[PDB]
């Protein structure tokens, strides 16, 4: 998904 930190950060 996209979050910013959750998913290996970096707005993944």
């Amino acid at each position: 998904d996209k979050n910013g930190d959750g998913e290996v950060s970096f707005e993944e």
